[PDB]
């Protein structure tokens, strides 16, 4: 299934509107300090976001947002993060 599970999906979902949505859409001046406050460095913010980023245009929707929060406090209790989009983190709409 998506790497993203609904629990998840539903605490990205509070994080993605937590920073202010636009029409399903948050701006990495939202987002990149929801990066840091991860205690991750710039570069987990800028593989995690890549790979989250699915349209990779510097916003991340409702749903390549929730690919940044899972991918991002992975990286806070032990798992790091790569900059290979997996295909069981990408939604059915990368295909
Ligand atoms: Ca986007």
């Amino acid at each position: 299934p998506w790497a993203v599970k609904p629990e998840d999906k539903a605490k990205y979902d509070a994080i993605f509107d937590s920073l202010s949505p636009v029409n399903g859409f948050l701006s990495g001046d939202k987002v990149k300090p929801v990066l840091l406050n991860s205690k991750l460095p710039v570069d987990i913010l800028g593989r995690v976001w890549e790979l989250s980023d699915i349209d990779h245009d510097g916003m991340l929707d409702r749903d390549e947002f929730a690919v940044a929060m899972f991918l991002v406090y992975c990286a806070l209790e032990k798992e790091p993060v790569p900059m290979s989009l997996p295909p069981a983190l990408v939604p059915p709409s990368k295909r």
